[PDB]
DNA sequence: CCGACGACGCATCAGC
DNA sequence: GCTGATGCGG
DNA sequence: GTCGG
């Protein structure tokens, strides 16, 4: 329909985001092309486009030229210039942000080959976002999420039966496919008021049996890595994938389970129904508000649904919660 | 006109 | 060495 | 870049 209206807005998204360092546009071009996306008619005209929320008067004549000759001379232009479109590339590489990418470029290191060769000036990460950069632009499809998610809960329980771990993410919402995958853990021994190897038994467990590859970063209660599924002894082996582990306390831990499960925009929804509620919900805990607006103490919440009942919501199954 | 636009854990750097 | 800032990813 | 107080 607008493909080629949302491609160019995606593409100037990132150079925003990667060359010019202007992290707001780059969500401004991104929340542009969603609402375009989303619209169910081919447009016709910059004004058409205006009359929709997050595109304005610099979005729409880029429209109208778009429209009128089937490009756009900026986009044009910043793609065939090699600094940018290098800086542009670099990012890609997990670990490589802007500010390493400009460095990178700045002093003629342009290509993955050329990182390649410069091992020496790769952190940690950045060499584990280039060992695997092809394979951490794969999707994943449910079905090895499922066996991913088998693996995960089976050994958290081995180490530990009163363990939870819930996998989030738009899997839990029924997703056919995921970019990574994202575990929340429990233990009822940890609250927010109460052990700092609870993450790392998991971690390690899970590194015992080989699923767990790499580490790209640890503490005491967050870890993100590299996983694979074990490969059938003559298939092709698996793509490597992106695993996050996060330990939550016991006691916000429903709180954390629905901020990571999402949407984005049900999240949205949900927290602006609770304020004109009187609630106020963040990732965390859900508090009352008074009537000057003061927040409360955190409430009791022992499920999702918890959540909903406080708020006057019907429980809406994680399948659901799309908008 | 002009400020908001998410907050935060972990790795690493800058400064002392 | 320690403390705070920055980069980065989510 | 867009929105809105």
């Amino acid at each position: 329909l607008n493909g080629g209206i949302t491609d160019m807005l995606t593409e100037l998204a990132n150079f925003e985001k990667n060359v010019s360092q202007a992290i707001h546009k780059y969500n401004a071009y991104r929340k542009a092309a969603s609402v375009i996306a989303k619209y169910p008619h081919k447009i016709k005209s910059g004004a058409e486009a205006k009359k929709l929320p997050g595109v304005g008067t610099k979005i729409a004549e880029k429209i109208d030229e778009f429209l009128a000759t089937g490009k756009l001379r900026k986009l044009e232009k910043i793609r065939q210039d090699d600094t940018s479109s290098s800086i542009n590339f670099l990012t890609r590489v997990s670990g490589i942000g802007p500010s390493a990418a400009r460095k990178f470029v700045d002093e003629g290191i342009k290509t993955l080959e050329d990182l390649r060769k410069n091992e020496d000036k790769l952190n940690h990460h950045q060499r584990i976002g280039l060992k695997y950069f092809g394979d951490f632009e794969k999707r994943i499809p449910r079905e090895e999420m499922l066996q991913m998610q088998d693996i995960v809960l089976n050994e958290v329980k081995k180490v530990d039966s009163e363990y939870i771990a819930t996998v989030c993410g738009s899997f839990r919402r029924g997703a056919e496919s995921s970019g990574d995958m994202d575990v929340l853990l429990t233990h009822p021994s940890f609250t927010s008021e109460s052990q700092p190897k609870l993450l790392h038994q998991v971690v390690e467990q899970l590194q015992k049996v080989h699923f767990i590859t790499d580490t790209l970063s640890k503490g005491e209660t967050k870890f993100m890595g590299v996983c694979q599924l074990p490969s059938k002894n003559d298939e092709k082996e698996y793509p490597h994938r992106r695993i996050d582990i996060r330990l939550i306390p016991k006691d916000q831990y429903y709180c954390g389970v629905l901020y990571f499960t999402g949407s984005d925009i049900f999240n949205k929804n949900m927290r602006a129904h609770a304020l004109e509620k009187g609630f106020t919900i963040n990732e965390y805990t859900i508090r009352p508000l008074g009537v000057t607006g003061v927040a409360g103490e955190p409430l009791p919440v022992d499920s999702e649904k918890d959540i909903f009942d406080y708020i006057q919501w019907k429980y809406r199954e994680p399948k659901d919660r799309s908008e």
